């Protein structure tokens, strides 16, 4: 059972969330933690839908090691040292791109594509969000042009809203990265945001690079023309994180603790069947068991709780904590009815459906619920972000637990000052506000509209706030 | 092109048609390979079969951590830690202690855990690719049950799973079985095994495994869980697992003097189109069929590549994709187009078929079926003719000369098991001067009948059960 209360401690509502639901484990290494199948198999289903969006492209699965000859060493086997000390990898361009190098001769071998799913390490953690060890998924691509590659860079962009607002209903905003907020080897980062309105804070959701021709350049990797010329080629790398699993698990939880959306539950609807005195159990337990059956054959997820060992009681609030959408109640009297009773996990509204109806009502109950879910959420974000004009706007906005969307020249110096100074008073009231993405979707800008901070003329529209 | 003779020259063979496959990349690092897609779908195709099989048991994934608090020590970062860390050297040490905090009760049971992931052993001997590697790719499952009789039916239900994993899959044929005392896991009580047999060099293999634990280690790490009836009682606990080593024992069971041979359940490409064209000569009739014929076979669920590469010729696609081990090939040629029918041909017997443009999808199925079964039935004759089943230890070393195994009855005594180690391996070096050890592969499951006197074929004491030996990798 939940009983921090999520607007009140966030924190610890958090913390008691994915605990509760036996989603993580905690362990003695800090920023490290056991990733329970209750998480894990959330993890599957979007890895499953990524991964076949990114096969319809024409992109590869691949391999790589985890050792290389900044950076972690490994130094001793035992007590006897390494002859030389080898690296585990820091970063996979400096394993892919030698061999992206040596694989490219011809435009007949463009574009080259290229994924790998695996863990990763890095060296303050929250589970989920910010974490020492992680999963995740990475891209690298290799074109003839930069357009092509350019369009590459946003069918994944597009995939990454994707796997956000339709599996796990999130809405996230899209836009590219400032000069200072941007892969600093790369030409270009593309990026989708979201937004934790509990502490109002911003949250990069996945990034989606152009790279350009520097890495090309730095590793040779270069091609024959159609013509014959030797050209560079164009490159992108792109990756999203298990941070989408903290993302949801914030934005759709309550006080009662996880919510999932249909499309990404491992369990969509489990049936619990009541037991109270030991004349009636075999027909029903009998039932439900036909039920499931019934229910499958419409791709309906379900589980039977019939573990004898547990109440009804306890079953309910197993399967709420978890965040199950959808529980079905068959006891004695639903049997005798033909009938069964059943709770949506985001509402608590009940509904008595007959067997018949099942499937279909179940089906439609689900899509509501996965909308409902998305559409709360987006509404919610909306009413985080205002739009302003001058800097003393800012910090009243702020303490709203809001982001700010403001007229700004792009000028990167403007920046560092901004999150200093932003820094600086949220102090005497961390607390910075930086760039988080320029919106692909801008209001229009009225000739001579000046940026909110240096005066200068205004570029573009800039979405500002705390981050993470 | 594969120049290499797989019966003259198996190691080099093997070498050859991996890199020339494109399979792998080599590393800088020895032991350490790049696996590039032709080799990496492999493996993608038998996980999800695998796992698909063990969630309808109510197997389920997880993922613990890479690192701890003989071992690999990260020591710095960048130029300088305060706690030197470890890659994890056996996933026991992370898991069981979670196990031994998850169980307290018999409701909490049956457990049964699952990871997909990379492991280092860094002692390898001699490197090569799938067989003997620094990193490689498995899944290892680990469960606990109340009873001793629950988990041993687990162990078998997995065991099961690896014999479909390699012969419905893989089209390779294995024989169950139990290892011997000395060639079981050590803590362990009960160890079941999936064999393979490599005729170019005679050598078993060992395929995949699924142990019964039993209870030491619960012992080990107060693993306790309360009884019905409140008495406190140590869990019977089972593991198991499947690496990439699959993928090697695939690629030199089917592969022949051309390069690999890849089972239709599990190739990247099923079909690969060939255009005959050259250069400059595109008109757009041949690929435009091309392209149709493409989408007309994956409405079928056939999986397709069309080859329109402009500057290397048919015969060098041709060798190219075989090398590759694509069990089919389509060519459209000018005179394909002219009469309405396309040549295909099946990579492993060379046959070609002129089958007319309607016909390809139902023809191309029934021709993959064909391919997938053969290439099972031709291993597992080449499997049944590789055993020798003996009466006496004379009959041994002539068998290994032959490259065959030898299936013979046996006391168990585990002490024999280290003597016919030693003489064979003795025996062996005598022929070397003018490695060789031979072991227990398994004591197969299906045992032929043992009348009532017969002897150990190696000390004379009565036998118990007849036991499948061999050189081994
Ligand atoms: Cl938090
Ligand atoms: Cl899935
Ligand atoms: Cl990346
Ligand atoms: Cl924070
Ligand atoms: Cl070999
Ligand atoms: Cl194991
Ligand atoms: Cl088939």
């Amino acid at each position: 059972m939940v009983t921090a209360k999520k607007d009140e401690n966030f924190s610890e509502w958090y913390t008691q969330a994915i605990v509760r639901s036996e989603m993580i484990e905690y362990y003695d290494i800090s920023g490290c933690y056991i990733m329970r199948p209750w998480a894990f198999h959330i993890w599957e289903k979007v890895q499953r839908f990524f991964d076949d969006e990114i096969k319809k492209m024409g992109v590869e699965n691949s391999y790589f090691p985890m050792f290389v000859s900044e950076v972690a060493w490994v130094t001793h086997y035992g007590d006897s040292p390494l002859p030389e000390k080898i690296a585990i990898r820091p970063t996979s361009e400096t394993i892919m791109y030698p061999a992206y190098a040596k694989w490219i001769r011809s435009h007949r071998d463009l574009p080259l594509k290229l994924n790998q799913w695996c863990s990763v390490v890095r060296w303050q953690p929250t589970p989920f969000l910010r974490t020492r060890e992680f999963l995740w998924q990475e891209g690298h691509t290799a074109h003839a042009t930069e357009e092509e590659a350019w369009e590459l860079v946003l069918d994944i962009l597009e995939l990454y809203r994707r796997w956000y607002e339709e599996c796990l209903a999130v809405p996230v905003i899209k836009g590219e990265k400032s000069e200072g907020e941007k892969f600093a080897g790369g030409k270009k980062t593309t990026t989708v945001e979201a937004f934790i309105p509990e502490n109002g804070r911003g949250i990069q959701a996945a990034t989606s690079h152009l790279l350009g021709t520097n890495f090309a350049k730095m590793f040779e990797i270069e091609f024959e023309d159609e013509e014959g010329h030797k050209r560079l080629v164009h490159q992108t790398s792109w990756g999203c994180t298990t941070r989408s699993l903290g993302v949801m698990i914030m934005t759709h939880g309550d006080d009662k603790g996880l919510v999932i959306p249909p499309r990404v539950a491992s369990v969509q609807v489990v049936i619990i069947p009541i037991l109270f005195k030991d004349e009636n159990t075999g027909e029903i337990l009998g039932k439900c068991r036909e039920l499931k059956t019934m229910l499958e054959k419409a791709d309906i997820r379900v589980r039977i709780d019939d573990r004898s060992n547990y109440t009804p009681g306890w079953k309910y609030n197993h399967w709420e904590v978890k965040g199950v959408p959808l529980r079905l109640e068959l006891g004695p009297k639903d049997l005798a009815k033909g009938t069964a009773r059943v709770v949506r996990r985001d509402t608590g509204e009940a509904y008595q459906i007959s067997w018949a109806d099942l499937a279909p009502k179940l089906l439609e109950l689900m899509e509501g619920i996965q909308r409902s879910l998305f559409e709360k959420a987006k509404a919610r974000l909306h009413e985080g972000i205002e739009k302003i004009s001058t800097f003393d706007e800012v910090m009243p906005a702020l303490n709203r637990k809001h982001l700010v969307l403001a007229p700004w020249c792009e000028d990167p110096e403007s920046e560092e000052q901004i999150k200093k100074e932003t820094q600086k008073l949220s102090e005497i009231q961390t607390g910075a506000m930086k760039t988080l993405c320029i919106p692909f979707d801008q209001p229009p800008m009225p000739e001579g509209t000046k940026c909110f901070y240096t005066g200068k003329p205004a570029k573009r529209w800039t979405l500002w706030g705390r981050s993470y």
